[PDB]
C-alpha cells in the first residue's frame, strides 16, 4: 500500500546521491568509474564509444551483467575478471547481475571453436559458487572498504528463467526481422567452419541471437552494460547492434530515446577484460575447494612473475592503488621474499574461500 | 468413462475396413489413391519415393494437410488444386487438414521472391472461406458421390494456435541441432538474395524452419503427407528431411520406426500439384463473391481453351473419369457449343458458392 511510497522516496534519494556524485566527477573532483576500471587494468576494450559509456555511468545508476556457460564443473580464475568488474560495480552502488547460461550451455558458444546429467551438476555447483561469491564481494568489499547502502543491487540469474517459456514468435518478430543474414554469415567462426566443411547446426548459428536476447531481456530491466572476456567482444557488439536494431525499428518503444533525450543515455554498451595466460595459453586453477584446495590456489598465486605482480594485484584485489604503489617499493627492497605475491595470494584466497581459510593457507605457505 | 470403449471399437472397425480395402488394392482389384490422384492430373510430383507413398496410403489411414499464408484478402482458384487433393482425401476416409498460416504470414514465404490490420481481415475472410469449403466438400462429395462415414476426418487449423506459445528452446534443441547451416544456405532464393545484395532478415531465413515445425507438429498428430503447389516443393522436402532428422536423432522417439517396423510407414511424404496459368503467368479469379461474382467466376471457366478442358475437368471437379470420357466425345460433336466448358463451370461454381448460386449463374450465361 504505502510501501510503494517509502520505496519511491528511497529511490529519489539515491538519484540525488548519484546527481551530486555526478557533479563531483564531471567537474573533476572525483574519478569516474570507467577511468577507475581502466587504472586497474580490467578494461581490455570498450564496445561502443568509450567517452559515451563514461558519460552514461557517471550520469546514470546503470546495471552491469556477465554470463558464464556451465560447461565446466567449477569456475576457474579465468572467469574472474568480468566478475571483478561486477564486484567493483556492485560496491560502487551500480547494479550487478551474474548470469548462468542454463540454456545457452546446452548449445555451446561457437566462439572461438557433453551430456545433460553432467551439465545439471555443473549448473548447481557454479550456481552455489556465484551465490557465495556475491556475499563474498559484500564482505570483502565492506573491509577495504565500501559502506553498504540501500541502493546497492545484486542479482544472480539463470537465463532459462525466460528460455523455458520464451516464444520463438516474439523473438522472430521483435528481433529476427531486424537482424540481417549477410552480416551474421560474415562472423569469423561462421566463415571458418563453413570453409572447413565442418559446418554448423542452426542451433549453433543462432547462439549469438540467444545471447543478444538475454542482453535485451536484461536491458528492459535497467541493465545497460554487458561485461565479458576479450573473446566475447563479437558476441557483445552483436548484442548492442541487436538492441539498437530493436529500438531503431520500434521508436515508440518504452525504451527508445524519443527526442529531446540524449541517445547516449539510452543505448547499450560493452566492456571486455584482458585474457589471462599461464605463460603460454589461456586458462587451469579451479575455485572448487575439492578440485583446488586453498593451499593449491594460494600456491598458484605465490609463484606469479615479479614482472606481472603489479597488474595482477590491480586486477585481482580490492586493495587501493596507492597501497599497491607503496607495497611495490617495499617489495622492490627484497624481491627474494615474495612481498607482493603473498599479499596478492592472501587477498584473493580470502575473496574466494573466506578469511579463515585464507589465513590458514597463508600461515601454511 | 465407457465412451473411450465405444470410440476404440469404432476405430478398430475403421482399421478393419482399411485392411480389407488394402487387400483389394494391393491384389489389383481396386485402384490406389495415389494412382487416382495421378489420373486426375493433380500430382505434379511426389516428394519422397512415389511407390513408398502409394504403399503408405494403401496400408494406412494417414492424414494430409495444405497451408495457405493469408497474404491475400481472399482465396483464388490458384490455391484450389492442393485443396482438391485434400477434398478427395477427405471423401476417401483419409484425414484432411486445412492450415492457415497465421504466424508464417507475418514473415512472408521468401519463395520465390503489408500491415497487421489488413492481415487480420485476410485471416478472418480466408478462415470463413475454408470453414465453408469443408462443408462444401462434404455436400459436393456426397452427391457424386461418397457415403459419409464416421471415420471421415476434417480439420481447419491456424498455425499460431501453437506459435502463440511454442518455445524457441524446444525448437532449437529438438530441430535446430539437427539442421545444418550449409545446406540451407544452398537454397535457391538464399543464394539469389545474398548475391544481389538485397539480402534477408533472420526471420525470412527461418521461414522454412517454422513451416517444417508446422509439419512436425501435425506429424505427431497422424498427418504424414504435406500437399502444396509446385513452388512449395523445396519447403516440403525441407520439412520431410527435418522430421526425419528428428527421428534419426531421437530413435527412441514415440514416432521413430523401431525395428522390426517398416520405415516407409513411419516417414513423411509430400505431394506437389501443377501450376495454373492465364496463358502467360501464374494466378486472378477470387472466391469471395464480393470480388468475383458468381457470374464472373462462371464466365472465367466458360472461356477455357478447348485444348485444356479435359485436364481442367479432371482437376477441378469430382465428376467420374468415364463421365468425362463420354462428355468429351459428346463435346467433340459440336465444340461450337461449349458442352464441356459449361459442365466444368457449373460444377466448380457449385463446389464454391452453392448449388442455387451455381444454377443461377448457369441459367444467366
Ligand atoms: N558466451 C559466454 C556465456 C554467456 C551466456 C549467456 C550470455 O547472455 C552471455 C554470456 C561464454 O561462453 O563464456
Ligand atoms: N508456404 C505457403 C503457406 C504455408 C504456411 C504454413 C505451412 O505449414 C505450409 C504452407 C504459401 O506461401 O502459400
Amino acid at each position: 500500500r504505502h510501501i510503494t511510497q517509502q520505496h519511491l522516496r528511497r529511490t529519489a534519494e539515491a538519484e540525488e546521491q548519484w546527481k551530486l556524485q555526478a557533479k563531483e566527477i564531471e567537474a573533476g573532483r572525483k574519478q569516474s568509474f570507467l577511468s577507475f576500471l581502466e587504472e586497474r587494468g580490467l578494461v581490455n576494450s570498450v564496445v561502443g564509444q568509450r567517452d559515451a559509456l563514461d558519460k552514461l555511468i557517471t550520469r546514470k545508476r546503470v546495471g552491469f551483467y556477465a554470463g558464464v556457460d556451465p560447461t565446466a564443473p567449477s569456475l576457474h580464475i579465468g572467469h574472474m575478471l568480468p566478475f571483478m568488474i561486477l564486484g567493483w560495480a556492485y560496491v560502487h552502488g551500480l547494479k550487478a547481475v551474474f548470469l548462468i547460461g542454463g540454456s545457452t550451455a546446452k548449445i555451446g558458444d561457437p566462439t572461438g571453436r557433453m551430456d545433460g546429467a553432467t551439465r545439471r551438476a555443473n549448473i548447481a555447483n557454479i550456481h552455489l559458487q556465484l551465490k557465495r561469491l556475491g556475499f563474498s564481494f559484500e564482505k570483502y568489499g565492506r573491509k577495504h572498504g565500501f559502506e553498504w547502502e540501500w541502493a546497492w543491487r545484486r542479482a544472480l540469474e539463470n537465463n532459462n528463467t525466460w528460455w523455458n517459456k520464451q516464444s520463438l514468435k516474439e523473438v522472430m518478430e521483435v528481433l529476427g526481422t531486424s537482424l540481417r543474414l549477410g552480416p551474421m554469415l560474415g562472423r569469423d567462426y561462421v566463415k571458418s567452419r563453413l570453409a572447413s566443411g565442418e559446418g554448423m547446426s542452426i542451433a549453433e548459428f543462432c547462439y549469438p541471437i540467444m545471447q543478444g536476447w538475454d542482453f535485451w531481456y536484461l536491458f528492459q530491466r535497467k541493465v545497460q552494460v554487458q561485461v565479458g572476456g576479450s573473446d566475447q567482444y563479437g558476441n557483445i557488439l552483436f548484442g548492442m547492434d541487436a538492441i539498437k536494431g530493436i529500438l531503431k525499428a520500434n521508436p515508440e518503444s518504452e525504451w527508445a530515446p524519443k527526442k529531446d533525450e540524449d541517445p547516449d543515455l539510452a543505448n547499450p554498451y560493452g566492456i571486455t577484460t584482458p585474457l589471462l595466460t599461464t605463460a603460454s595459453g589461456e586458462k587451469a586453477v579451479w575455485l572448487d575447494k575439492d578440485m583446488t584446495s586453498c593451499y593449491d590456489l594460494y600456491q598458484y598465486f605465490v609463484r606469479v612473475a615479479d614482472s606481472d605482480v603489479e597488474r595482477y594485484l590491480k586486477m585481482f584485489t580490492f586493495v587501493p592503488t596507492p597501497a599497491i604503489k607503496e607495497l611495490m617499493e617495499e617489495h622492490a627492497k627484497d624481491p627474494s621474499k615474495r612481498v607482493a605475491q603473498h599479499k596478492l595470494a592472501r587477498e584473493f584466497v580470502e575473496l574466494i574461500h573466506g578469511s579463515l581459510s585464507a589465513e590458514q593457507a597463508a600461515k601454511d605457505h
